[PDB]
């Protein structure tokens, strides 16, 4: 089996309102990934295009790579999708997240073929999301490709799967990796090889049955545990089906041997030591390229979540694209994975929530680095309908991956007695005491009163977080939108959430400044900026190198405030922030002196007059800023 990339040059038509009976010599090319709202989505005015767009391709049979059977394969299609081959009306998909597929065999013909993807982003009340903050950029915004495979092929049509099931069992220090394995059309003369191999390729694991047993047992003795962040070690596990004896088709993929635990008062656990998870949501989406992100993108992303040191990503409010679950895999990262269910309930939106959890799952099952299932977001506030949905779901995750647990986020205003808060395995509060209204120190009594109330369900907080633009202060008050109040919010939360051991999870919103096309705040349209780095992922808020003072092992020194030039007062108050013990900041060469932080937060109190070249020294790290004195208080702030 071979594959057969299939993004180069489509023609596409916003104009077009039915499918072209005949390729257009007369649209606009685009590349996949693509996405329409990458302009219009990211502008603000509420005014991004949702409606149903085209796409026209034509392939040729005699270019793809043969096969006995032909599909189409979609990694990313937003939001509702109808495919069609030479006229004839294959499938239909609803939901923008998940992986796909089309079976095309007896629709292709020789010659030249017609492939024609009618998108559709337009507001409905049966496929989720349709209420929400972040924008529903359409298009097919990931690859396409196109998959030659033998008749006798590994299950391509079960909602997005491989049929490949690898479900590592940990038996003190050896682990039982149970591999289960689904096929379409075989036939009864053939076999089927599993093997599992090292990090470095050394086979470690080996045994072939014929096609009738589909479920098979491999040990690795002494195995080596994928152990988040300290050593994320990964096996690979591959399947070979082979028809006398060539091998006709081939399945594989990586998957790491870890146990873990939630315990309601000593919070999460991996492989039986405390394994505090403090971390980032991500949304997938980024200035200029909206959701049609590239390798490097989703690649430059994990080294800044992982340059400050988070344990953990919520990745809401939808599934990912597999190569950053790929990369989460790799660095240890501890994931958070759920499905669209946000906002508002929706009566005929139950049939929906189920594929694209089945879709979710079926599709990250191996990925060591999914702990939990979200089940929704934000979905109501009160204290019947949405409790029978919630509980097909959890059902649904537990009936499928008994492996791992569900969760879901509670809007802030729901009384903790709803009785849909009883569903999950764990819960997490989205709470902005501080942004919204309320003090930011309302946050740590909060989850203590939850705590009280209910001590056997693990309470955490999955979304907390403050906006921030290029906007400064000296007073910093909650709603001016400065780089500084949110040093402090953040500063507060840490001190009110690190430090209580039973919040099992806490997840920033978010990491990255993100497109929500109908805000009009803070001086930037169609933005949310409540992210810790800005959208075009280049510029790090001093808020960042306040987590990475608590949760990085790589040594540093920031001083806050850099952006912050001019100033009118007489004696200023810069911030520095540091994982190491003792830092000392001078002012023109003279010294402040050596303070020391419990908090890892050092105050300063800098006179400022004239120019004033300011240096910070903690032990080898060094960080330089700058001042100047100015009376009228410089009005770009
Ligand atoms: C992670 C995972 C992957 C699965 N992949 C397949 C598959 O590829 N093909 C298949 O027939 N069943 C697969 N299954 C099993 C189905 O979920 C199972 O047969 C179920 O009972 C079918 O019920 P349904 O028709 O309502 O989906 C998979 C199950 C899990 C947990
Ligand atoms: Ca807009």
């Amino acid at each position: 089996r071979e594959i057969f990339n299939l993004n180069e040059k489509w023609a596409f038509s916003k104009e077009a309102i039915k499918p072209p009976v005949a390729m257009p010599q007369n649209w606009y090319w685009v590349n996949l990934p693509h996405t329409w709202n990458a302009i219009d989505g990211q502008d603000g005015g509420n005014d991004y295009y949702r409606g149903t767009c085209f796409y026209a391709k034509e392939v040729q049979k005699e270019e793809l790579p043969e096969g006995e059977q032909y599909y189409l394969e979609f990694l990313g299609v937003n939001a509702s999708a109808d495919v069609y081959v030479n006229g004839n009306h294959l499938d239909h998909h609803d939901g923008g997240y998940s992986t796909w597929r089309v079976n095309m065999t007896d629709a292709l013909t020789d010659g030249k073929n017609l492939i024609v993807v009618a998108v559709d982003n337009s507001a409905n009340d049966r496929v989720y999301p349709q209420k929400a903050d972040f924008t529903f950029y359409g298009g097919m915004y990931r690859d396409v490709n196109i998959i030659a495979v033998n008749k006798s092929h590994f299950d391509l049509d079960y909602y997005g799967g491989n049929g490949l099931k690898v479900t590592p069992e940990v038996a003190d220090k050896n682990a039982k990796i149970a591999v289960e394995v689904f096929l379409s059309g075989e036939k009864a003369g053939q076999q089927l090889v599993y093997q599992i191999t090292d990090a470095e390729g050394v086979l470690a694991a080996e045994t072939k049955t014929g096609i009738s047993d589909k479920q098979v047992n491999l040990e690795i003795t002494d195995v080596h545990l994928w152990n988040g962040r300290k050593d994320p070690y990964l096996y690979t596990a591959t399947v070979r089906l082979m028809e006398d004896g060539v091998c006709i088709d081939s399945v594989s993929t990586r998957f790491g041997c870890r146990t873990f635990t939630i315990d309601p008062d000593k919070g999460f656990f991996l492989n039986g030591n405390s394994y505090p998870l403090r971390g980032v949501s991500r949304h997938q989406d980024r200035a200029g390229n909206g959701n049609a992100l590239l390798p490097e993108h989703h690649r430059e992303d994990i080294d800044l979540i992982c340059e400050m040191g988070a344990t953990t990503i919520r990745l809401a409010h939808y599934q990912h694209a597999q190569y950053f679950y790929d990369l989460c895999d790799e660095k240890g990262l501890v994931l958070w994975a759920e499905i669209p269910y946000i906002s508002q309930h929706m009566k005929n939106g139950r049939e929906n929530t189920i594929s694209q959890m089945k879709e979710l799952i079926v599709q990250n099952y191996n990925h060591p680095s999914i702990v939990v299932w979200g089940l929704s977001n934000e979905i109501t506030m009160s204290g019947e309908d949405l409790m029978e949905n919630h509980h097909i779901l959890n059902d649904l995750a537990h009936e499928m991956d008994p492996t791992r647990l569900t969760t879901m986020a509670v809007v802030s205003m729901c009384d903790m007695h709803n009785p849909y808060i009883q569903i999950p395995d764990v819960v997490s509060y989205n709470h902005y005491f501080g942004w919204y209204g309320g003090d930011t120190s309302m946050n740590g009594p909060w989850m203590d009163e939850f705590h009280k109330e209910f001590p056997k369900i693990p309470i955490g907080m999955s979304e907390y977080g403050c906006e921030a633009l290029n906007w400064h202060t000296s007073d910093p008050k909650q709603g001016d939108y400065t780089e500084e109040y949110q040093a402090h919010y953040h500063e507060e939360l840490i001190k009110q959430l690190y430090t209580r051991p039973y919040i099992w999870a806490t997840h920033v919103w978010n990491m990255f400044d993100f497109a929500a096309d109908a805000r009009n705040e803070g001086g930037e349209n169609g933005m949310n900026h409540k992210g810790l780095v800005t959208f075009d992922r280049k510029y790090k808020k001093d808020a960042f190198y306040a987590y990475k003072a608590w949760l990085s092992d790589e040594p540093f020194v920031h001083i806050c405030g850099k952006r912050y030039v001019d100033r009118v007062e007489n004696v200023t108050k810069v911030t520095v922030y540091s994982n190491q013990k003792t830092v000392e900041l001078f002012a023109n060469g003279e010294s402040l002196g050596k303070k020391e932080a419990s908090d890892h937060f050092f105050y300063f109190e800098v006179p400022n007059h004239g120019e004033t070249k300011l240096l910070a020294v903690a032990g080898e790290c060094r960080d330089e800023s700058f001042i100047k004195k100015v009376e009228k208080f410089n009005e770009a702030y």
